[PDB]
RNA sequence: GAAAAGCCAGUGGCGCGAAGCUACCGUGUGCCGGAUUAUGACUGAACGCCUCUAAGUCAGAAUCCAAGCUAGCAUGCGACG
């Protein structure tokens, strides 16, 4: 019902936006980025010259009005992700048995093992884009690196998600990995 | 006639009895991918913040659909002699 929500944003002079009828490719220092849009059914388009990305949805109920907000901080993301990258930190909570984490192969996964005692060994293998490294200067937290803030924080939630405490009252039996510091350097 | 060999008693009766069938009373074997629910989540709005949801994604089960197993006159079809 309502004729034009448009947001806009700007795009820094070291990354460079194409944008092709909805196949978002970014370019950085880092590496690339890209995504489909392709489902927003919003209007892109780009001004001053690649430096500024004008988003539209004309006749757009309060549903598609709140879409825009959505591609706009999706688009932020893939920039800083290809200017200076996501680096999220993740804490080992252990109560009484350490958890020896050891890395597979070049830092593409983590091998989880002792956890709760068990003999169960917990592999998670890193997503496309992201790697892992043990920390060196804390004391126990792997630090997982990329560009893409959903590769990341996938492979971020695949760690946490497969040391659950089972059976056990999740109130007292805190173990399990954790993420503490999830900004962006 | 008798020994020998039998035969009759609907299978005369008993001991054993191969073969064939057979028994959890004996033996051998029984199954590999993906989608996903319940739930937990990721990025992220609306609502400068938050948010698993609105758009988009993930993990996920004696579940589901295949894979496998059985029939395949489905008056179906292919190669060839
Ligand atoms: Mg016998």
């Amino acid at each position: 019902k309502t004729i034009l929500a448009s947001e806009t944003m700007e795009i820094p002079e070291e990354v460079t936006v194409k944008v092709s009828a909805k196949m978002i490719s970014v370019t950085g220092p880092r590496g690339t980025l890209t995504r489909n849009f392709k489902h927003l059914n919003l209007d892109f388009q780009l001004q001053e010259g690649g430096r500024k990305l004008k988003v539209d949805a004309w006749f757009g109920t309060r549903k598609t009005m709140a879409a825009i907000r959505t591609a706009i901080s999706h688009v932020q993301n893939l920039i800083t992700g290809v200017t200076k990258g996501f680096r999220y930190k993740m804490r080992f909570v252990y109560a009484h048995f350490p958890i020896n984490a050891s890395i597979t192969a070049a830092n593409r996964g983590i091998e989880i093992r002792n956890f709760l005692g068990e003999k169960k060994v917990r592999k998670v293998d890193m997503l496309d884009g992201v790697t892992i490294l043990r920390s060196e200067k804390v004391k126990d937290e792997i630090v997982l690196d990329g560009n893409d803030i959903e590769l990341v924080s996938r492979s971020a939630a695949l760690i946490n998600q497969k040391c659950h405490v089972k059976n056990k009252d999740i109130r007292k039996f805190l173990d399990g990995i954790y993420v503490s510091d999830k900004g962006a350097i």
